[PDB]
């Protein structure tokens, strides 16, 4: 029974952590998209 | 939507700046024409 419980713990923790990391990476990618959209170099063209 | 907006910005800024530069060059060419018309070397012929 301890082995059954431990395997359940291992599987759930591993998969949950992996998916959490993947979604966090997706979120940070989206945040980088937002930064790039905000990060517009209009100043240089205006100076030219 | 951000990409659509950004492409619109890029196209409009590029074309407007290019045409502005071209027309400024035309204007300076015309100003050089006016200078050449004013810049008459009558003094040298008068001295001869």
């Amino acid at each position: 029974r301890n082995l059954a419980a431990l395997e359940a713990k291992i599987s759930e923790a591993k998969t949950k952590k992996n998916m959490l990391q993947a979604r966090a990476k997706a979120a940070k990618a989206n945040a980088e998209l937002q930064q790039t959209l905000g990060g517009l170099g209009t100043s240089s063209a205006t100076s030219a």
